[PDB]
């Protein structure tokens, strides 16, 4: 079997990306921000505190006749930006771009943080990283990738996010039309249960390549490029009047700017970052002080690979038995 479906910018600036999912019988359709960060396949749904839900579409699981309570299982996760969510679990058939996987793990929020109520456009997440990261308890619970895995034709999926536009999650195959040349691969660890791999070295602009080992994971579900603090100045001393602002909270550059592209290393491979990905506009409406895209790690504890640095590329998640990444030109 494969699955393909079209992944949608939720805003102007491409913060996160939503797609839609079958949920239930009849189907319920719920709009997920993918995520290859993190493990739970988590909605809004009847049982969210109603102060805590404005806009998202709700799953209830009472209107589903395949929906089946996962009886004493709980759940709670806290993201890398300081959100969380927390509920009890459900197992439902759900589907992803016509690729149906029965007995999923649908776990329901009782109780969401502010800036998952205040974001009416994404309705939960769905992760890819691998199951050891699934919160539930007392029973961890599988990925949707990891259910569907032994039915693909191909134990892969595919990440094409676009700049300022829809992309694509297929699930089972490579799309040999979507990406230009060749894919390079290269190793995953597993040992934080994070897609991580190891980049071999950046450039800014049009300048010489710095071969350096850069351990990070990719993350889907991370808008910007989180790197060491080297890596992050030595780009942003390239734009005239960029700085390091605390009050912010990172880079922040003129809006006048040109900003110089970013080059990354796959293997002997290279990635290129154009300028224009990196500019997430001004920090408060009608300022002149624009965010930048590519930031500090540094407290972090992990270099991130979001969404700047993936929708640069056509992206092989391999779930082979030794799991690697892909990476092609596009
Ligand atoms: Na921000």
């Amino acid at each position: 079997s494969t699955g393909s479906a079209t992944t949608t910018p939720i805003d102007s600036l491409d913060d996160a990306y939503i797609t839609p999912v079958q949920i239930g019988t009849p189907a319920q359709t719920l709009n997920l921000d993918f995520d290859t960060g993190s493990s739970d396949l988590w909605v809004f749904s009847s049982e969210t505190t109603a102060s805590e839900v404005d806009g998202q579409t709700i799953y209830t699981p009472s209107k589903s006749t395949t929906a089946k309570l996962l009886s004493g299982a709980t759940w709670s996760i806290s993201y890398g930006d300081g959100s969380s969510s927390s509920g009890d679990v459900y197992t439902d058939t759900v589907s992803v771009g016509g690729l149906t996987v029965t007995g999923q793990a649908v776990e329901s929020a009782k109780k969401v943080s502010s800036s998952f109520t205040e974001d009416s456009t994404i309705d939960g997440l769905l992760g890819l990283a691998f199951s050891t990261l699934n919160t539930v308890s007392p029973t961890q619970q599988k990925t949707f990738f990891d259910n569907a895995k032994a039915s693909l034709d191909s134990p892969v999926f595919t990440a094409d996010l676009g700049y300022h536009a829809p992309g694509t999650y297929n699930f089972g195959f490579i799309d040999t039309t979507a990406y230009t040349g060749s894919i390079t691969y290269t190793a995953v660890s597993t040992k934080q249960g994070f897609w991580e791999w190891t980049s071999t070295g950046y450039a800014v602009g049009s300048g010489t390549f710095k071969s350096t080992s850069i351990d990070g994971i990719a993350d889907t579900g991370t808008t910007l490029l989180y790197l060491p603090a080297t890596v992050v100045s030595a780009y942003w001393a390239q734009v005239s009047g960029a700085k390091s602002s605390s009050s912010v909270g990172g880079y922040v550059f003129p809006c006048s700017a040109t900003l110089p592209s970013f080059t990354f290393g796959v293997g002997s491979a290279r990635i290129v970052i154009p300028g224009d990905y990196i500019d997430f506009g001004p920090i408060s409406t009608g300022s002149s002080s624009c965010f930048g895209g590519i930031q500090s790690s540094a407290g972090i504890g992990i270099n991130i690979f979001g969404d700047v640095a993936l929708k640069a590329a056509f992206v092989v998640f391999n779930g082979a038995t030794t799991p690697t990444l892909g990476f092609a030109s596009k």
